[PDB]
Parts: C-alpha cells; structure tokens; sequence
C-alpha cells in the first residue's frame, strides 16, 4: 500500500504545516501537525477542556463505530517550545492520503496548553518520530507510520514541505518525479528516538563550505533552523544591522535587508537554503525589525534541522531495519 497527501502551511510565514487525516467511521477530517520530532497522535477532542478549544475542530470518539477506548491509557506530553497536552486515549481506524491504519492509538486531549488553543488551524498532532518515544502509559504505543511500516510498499515515508506553497507526505514510495539530482543518503541514531543525523558542514552565502561534524534532527514539527552558536554567528554576521535580541529571543535582523542564503552538508553533497526562506518577518506588526530563521540551539541541548531546512530538500525517512535519511534538492 502507499498513501499521499497534500500539507498545506498554517499562515503566511511556513510557521507549520496542516495535513488532513481521516479519523474513525465514518471520517471524521482533522487538519493534523506531522511532526517527525515526536511520537504522538493526539487530537482535539470532545474530551477537551471547553474552554481551552478555540476553532479546532474536534474528534468525537462516540459518534465513530469503530473507536474503542484503551482502557486504563493516559498520555502527557510537553515539547521543546514549552507547550503540552494530556489525555486519554482510543482506538480508531486512521487514514492519511489513502493509506488506512486499523487499531490506531488516538491519544484524546481532556487538556492544552495555551499556544494550542491560540492555534486555531491545528487540530493535533501526528508524531512520526519513533515508537520509543511515545507517552501512552502503562503499554507504550506506536506511531501511524510504525502501524502502517509492514504493509507499505517500501518502509519509508517521505517529506516534501514548500515554501510559501503546499507540499506533499508520502508513505511507502518514492516520488522520483518530485526531486532533481539524486538523493544522498545519510546515517541516523535511534539512540535518543529521533530522525538524528550528522551534517557534513556548512556555508554562508557564496563563502566556502567548512567541513565540520553537526549532529542534529530533522524535525518538521520544528519552524526554525537551529545550529551551535558559532554557525549562527556565523551566518549573521553577514547582514548588516544583525543581531542577537535578548528580549526579543533570538537574532533579529534590518527588515530592509536582504539575506544571504545557508548551504548545509548531506555526506558529499549539498542543500542550499534561499536566503528568503531565513526571513520570517516583522518582529511585531508594523516592525521594522525582523525575525530570524536560523537561530542559535545552545539552550535547546539538541541541533534542529527544523522546516527551515527540510522545505529546501526532498527528505526521505527511511525505516528499514537500520533507519536512514534521505536529502536531495528539488
């Protein structure tokens, strides 16, 4: 079997991606973020706190034929920005792009935090990072991809985020028509539950490349391009009027500038990031500071190859027996 389907940005600014998934019998539709950085699927739900529900749109396990509650299951989960959810769980049928899973974990939010509700065009989360990281207790569950691995055509799924524009997630095959070049596969470790890899270097703009070890994960749940300070520095260091904004949290940078772009390493070869990809835009409304897209990952204690770099690059995860990634330009 093999699924596809189109993910669409939430906003002007990629700041992250919505893909539509089938839940229960009949469908219930919800407008889900694949996050290759987490292992969940919870959703909206009739479950949620009313009060912290504001336009999403909500799983309704009573009305599904198929849904079953996994009887004594809870789950809680707070990510890398500091947002968090919890709930119990179900059982349901989960179809994503044609490719149907039976027996899937849905993990029903009774709470949200707050970016979650401020967030009316995310209806939940699909984690599609690895099962050892997933918050169902007491019997950890697994991801949708994990469930569906077996019957895929080929143990992949792959990832092809646009700029400005809707992409595409596909399960179980590779669109050859949807990259150029060849793809350049690289080694991951599983060792911490993550898609985590090692970049062969970087360069800025049109300087050379430095060959430099960067170990990091590709994480579509994650906007932003986060690096070790001195890359960062790096990189702004060649936009005039550009600076780190302790109050404002990151780098900032004259929105009258124009950007330079970022090149990273995949073994040999290379993914070049247009420097309009860095740009996310006034600071405030009306600013005429504007925020960065590569930020510093000192405080996070993980490098975060986020949609920042994935939408420069066709990315396949690959889940064969020994995992790997995959990157080529398009």
């Amino acid at each position: 079997s093999t699924g596809s389907a189109t993910t669409t940005p939430i906003d002007s600014l990629d700041d992250a991606y919505i893909t539509p998934v089938q839940i229960g019998t009949p469908a219930q539709t919800l407008n889900l973020d694949f996050d290759t950085g987490s292992s969940d699927l919870w959703v909206f739900s009739s479950e949620t706190t009313a009060s912290e529900v504001d336009g999403q749109t909500i799983y309704t396990p009573s009305k599904s034929t198929t849904a079953k509650l996994l009887s004594g299951a809870t789950w809680s989960i707070s990510y890398g920005d500091g947002s968090s959810s919890s709930g119990d769980v179900y059982t349901d049928t989960v179809s994503v792009g044609g490719l149907t899973v039976t027996g899937q974990a849905v993990e029903s939010a009774k709470k949200v935090s707050s970016s979650f509700t401020e967030d009316s065009t995310i209806d939940g989360l699909l984690g599609l990072a690895f099962s050892t990281l997933n918050t169902v207790s007491p019997t950890q569950q697994k991801t949708f991809f994990d469930n569906a691995k077996a019957s895929l055509d080929s143990p992949v799924f792959t990832a092809d985020l646009g700029y400005h524009a809707p992409g595409t997630y596909n399960f179980g095959f590779i669109d050859t028509t949807a990259y150029t070049g060849s793809i350049t596969y690289t080694a991951v470790s599983t060792k911490q539950g993550f898609w985590e890899w090692t970049s062969t270097g970087y360069a800025v703009g049109s300087g050379t490349f430095k060959s430099t070890s960067i170990d990091g994960i590709a994480d579509t749940g994650t906007t932003l391009l986060y690096l070790p300070a001195t890359v960062v520095s790096a990189y702004w260091a060649q936009v005039s009027g550009a600076k780190s904004s302790s109050s404002v949290g990151g780098y900032v940078f004259p929105c009258s500038a124009t950007l330079p772009s970022f090149t990273f390493g995949v073994g040999s070869a290379r993914i070049v990031i247009p420097g309009d990809y860095i740009d996310f835009g006034p600071i405030s409304t009306g600013s005429s500071s504007c925020f960065g897209g590569i930020q510093s990952s000192a405080g996070i204690g993980i490098n975060i190859f986020g949609d920042v770099a994935l939408k420069a690059a066709f990315v396949v995860f690959n889940g064969a027996t020994t995992p790997t990634l995959g990157f080529a330009s398009k």
